């Protein structure tokens, strides 16, 4: 009869046993470096030029174009359950709006700066995180001034963005987030903040390790800047470009930034990893990106994990990566489910 | 006229200009740590006792119960593509064959025995990896031998899976894989396998970090060990638990092991990358998990992103993390992918 | 009968109690004795009382002695004088072996250390985090820093 | 019987015994990394405008506003007991002296400038510290000069520091201490310094990490200078800010500092740690603030604590740490104190 074997065996090494650390509950927390709090999240705002919008994108509840007659009514509910800080990007949908300079970037009627000025007054406790790039205003609709050879015209460009930067922050931000990848924009930004006499008082959370890739698909439906599925990146680091990732890192820090975003976040945690030993003086972000989180939903729906399980189980991770700052669309829910407790 | 500002710049830094690294296609190949190579894929396989089976589960097209019988037909093209390694998982669907202490485990007539036979004559350039566990076999469907309690016996349940590894390097297996997470499982096997003067032939691949998530549930199905949704955790480590992680690695490592497994892989990229440094000279191999993978899927239905493309930036991160051994689901994709060239 | 105190039958007798805590019910032991090897022997027990996969072992690994139980013996009752008795009590410049001893506890069997007092020791934490960077820290805000 | 019982145990492991270096009250001395001696010491001092002063502040002894005139029989015997050092704080009571600019912060007339002349012939083996800060003699009472807007303006008062830091070293004093807490500062009063051709004889020593917090009452009783509670903290180091705390000493030390403090001390103990591995070359020096003090005469009093114990215990803490110079009102009890032996 085929029996059960079972081998001679020593007697227990403690240093095997390491189930005395984790057997509990609560031990399952004791255990993380660092806890999951309502004011560790930044929810993403898409503002509309036409005040009075409302549009849903690609079914994705927590990623809608609102005009700012309809920004109340919304940020009222979140502000209330703990919502302590937004990311605001402008989505300027009147004709003849973009052009090939992004003018209308820093345009004190867009969106993004009157967004600046509601917000500021309907709700001064909320912190205000504003996107900067080119990509939304611009005719062609890259993130930069480009020569009629196509390519990304540098110091254009950053000239540029330094301007825009230093004008949301003229016009009431709290913080800027460049997110185009053009060398040393950073500086250029502090520069202009440092001469605008802001620079005491504006946060530059730089987009330092913002990679090309498969996830962005969602955000582009609905910020309408529309660059096609995936040739033309500009600054885009290589997926599998650590090196390059580690010295923007290294860049970024050395040019004012004073704290580092990571993107997109689950198929870049080791990527936080690396951020939180070179910057480990900074507080690091991580970016729920548009297309990491259609693809929870996408899952749930079929039934292959649990929509909330999932969400802290990929949460976590961030924090577990060394991130102590999230930027996610589920911040509306994440509002909810940390206070299930008491 | 609201115009288009730009700011007094400096000339620009050198220490700025990351862009001439990656400007070119054949670049972004050039920076990475890593390139896929088709001999980095291990194809799991999941053995029916009914020498006639071949089941799909879950509609995932790369996850099947096949038995003995079919699995020629089945690893010919594969092995032919250039396979050069698979994970086994037995599946005995026989009633009455389960029990308390996981006795068919080793049975010399089980799917797991039979299937390595098979391979090692069917085709003998095949390496053959043996996943090294209770769960398949035994009646309550958990890890190890509990106790009435319910809870599991260490001593017991490790004594008995040296008796099941050992007996699959006997049966002609190259390398055993224990996915338990038993304290102290690694030591007890390395010394059965050196007392069966077997330690010099058998790679042991422990499953060194292995956590507890919402990402086995495909896996579930197919493989019928039942654990309900995701309550009795095992020695499944929690997944803020990065210290118990980086210990469960030493130990291993100290305890014999000759390459680690990380998983889930995408959720758990920061997990590589510490282990990159700790078992800096073991092959580190990431275990893209069922619901991944199935996750993958769920999207690219959605057309939430491409799915070939997902696959290898996802894969590509196991790359970059630190992994240098994949086992995935999409090996015979891949192995038709990584063609593409010339 | 000399007075000082004798670790081997002291430390074998702190295994029981422990194992007997966790018996009882503990969910986690925390041996604030001081006197060397204790964690080990603790360990052991628990293991053999087929308990160490439960009981947590949260180790006094930096208690020094100092000006700062005063409330606290009043309460517990256990007397000593003033500050002249201190047993394994780091001594509070004592840097050196409170290093020592994090790194024997930890390689002992603690799943967790605590540093104390806290306020006072710091610095001690911070030596603590780099040592036991895989395992939870704990700072004891001593009867004496809050009173 | 409930009987006492004794577990069954191995042979000590050397590996445990640690108690043969701290069995003797030698021995306990033999284990710091450094010994308290009375040339550590530096004693602060409020100079008044009022030449004939002598007020003792919040009934702390060792907490008195001076006049010129009383400066000798106080520091006679100080400099007796081996007094090596002291650090400069002026408070001008006279009406219609502070303003906008803090013009009467380098007043050859005024306590500091005199103080310095006082002290250079009354006592010339004592070394000289002047605190550098405008928050003594502006209007407002912060440390520099703001806006109309409330906020500080960097480079105005900066300048200005850095003016009245050389007007300091020039008027005598061996070194100076900004405890401002404005950005590059420290820079710019090295360069002042440098052009003043006293860079090679004036001991720069930055207070590098000076934490905003609940600390330093009694001390704004005497200096007059009255921030409120704590609302307007200017460049203030947020108590949890131990990033910051990190990157203010790498700038500092970058900046030219030759020595660095860190405030409060018994608090911030573990960033005294931190500074010595970042400024391992630099002497760091622990400020145990007013509060601190005042809080140990507290408990004393309460019978909490003796006295003259836990001022021993705080203050070879601070040396532990990796201090190597200590500012506090305790100075002349450890004058004492310190001698006790033979
Ligand atoms: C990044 C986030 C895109 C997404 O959510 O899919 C926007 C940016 C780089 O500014
Ligand atoms: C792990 C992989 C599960 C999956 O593919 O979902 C199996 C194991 C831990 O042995
Ligand atoms: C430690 C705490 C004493 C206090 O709170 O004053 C007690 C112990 C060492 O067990
Ligand atoms: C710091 C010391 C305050 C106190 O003793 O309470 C004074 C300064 C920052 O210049
Ligand atoms: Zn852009
Ligand atoms: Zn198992
Ligand atoms: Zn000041």
């Amino acid at each position: 009869m085929h029996t059960a074997e079972f081998l001679e065996t020593e007697p227990t090494e403690i240093s095997s046993v390491l189930a005395g650390g984790y057997n509990h509950p609560l031990l399952r927390q004791w255990q993380s470096e660092r806890q999951l709090t309502k004011n560790m999240l930044i929810f993403p705002l898409f503002i509309s030029d036409n005040p009075d919008d409302f549009t849903e994108i690609d079914s994705l509840p927590n990623i809608n174009r609102i005009g700012v007659n309809r920004l109340k009514d919304y940020l009222k509910p979140l502000v209330a359950k703990g919502l302590r800080s937004v990311i605001l990007f402008g989505v300027p949908l009147i004709p003849g709006t973009k052009d090939p300079v992004g003018t209308a970037a820093d345009d004190p009627a867009g969106p993004v700066i009157q967004g600046i000025k509601f917000i500021r007054e309907y709700f001064p406790e909320l912190y205000i995180i504003c996107d900067v790039c080119l990509c939304e205003y611009t005719s062609h609709g890259h993130c930069g001034v480009l020569y009629d050879d196509g390519t990304i015209n540098r110091e254009r460009s950053v000239s540029r963005l330094a301007a825009v930067a230093v004008n949301y922050a003229k016009a009431g931000a709290h913080c800027v987030a460049p997110s185009d990848m053009i060398d040393g924009r950073i500086r250029d930004i502090k520069r202009g903040l440092i001469n605008a006499n802001l620079a005491h008082k504006t946060f530059v959370l730089s987009y330092a390790a913002k990679f090309s890739g498969n996830l962005y698909g969602p955000f582009r439906d609905a910020a309408c800047s529309a660059p096609s599925n995936g040739d033309r990146k500009c600054y885009q680091l290589p997926p599998a470009g650590r090196g390059l990732a580690r010295r923007a890192l290294e860049r970024d820090m050395s040019e004012g930034a004073d704290g580092i975003i990571v993107k997109p976040s689950t198929f870049y945690l080791d990527i936080m990893r690396d951020a939180s030993e070179i910057c480990k003086d900074l507080p690091i972000c991580a970016y729920h990106v548009s297309g990491e989180y259609a693809m929870l939903h996408a899952a749930a729906e079929k039934g292959v994990v649990d929509l909330k399980t999932i969400a802290f189980e990929s949460h976590q991770g961030f924090l577990r990566a060394g991130a102590r700052l999230i930027i996610t669309y589920l911040a509306p829910e994440f509002l909810d489910w940390l206070d299930e407790e008491n």
